[PDB]
């Protein structure tokens, strides 16, 4: 699991991270995953 975190960022403005992937199992354009998955205030935000 690639994990990258980083403290001293300034928070200016809303924060989005964004990838590229391919997988094997079948995933429907649209929906919430548990695959990336962004940690601000060590909170949960989900990655669609």
């Amino acid at each position: 699991e690639l994990i990258a975190e980083f403290p001293n960022t300034a928070y200016y403005d809303n924060f989005i991270a964004s990838t590229w992937i391919r997988t094997a199992q079948e995933a429907t354009v649209g929906s919430t995953t548990d695959m990336l998955l962004l940690y601000v205030d060590n909170k949960p935000m989900k990655g669609t």
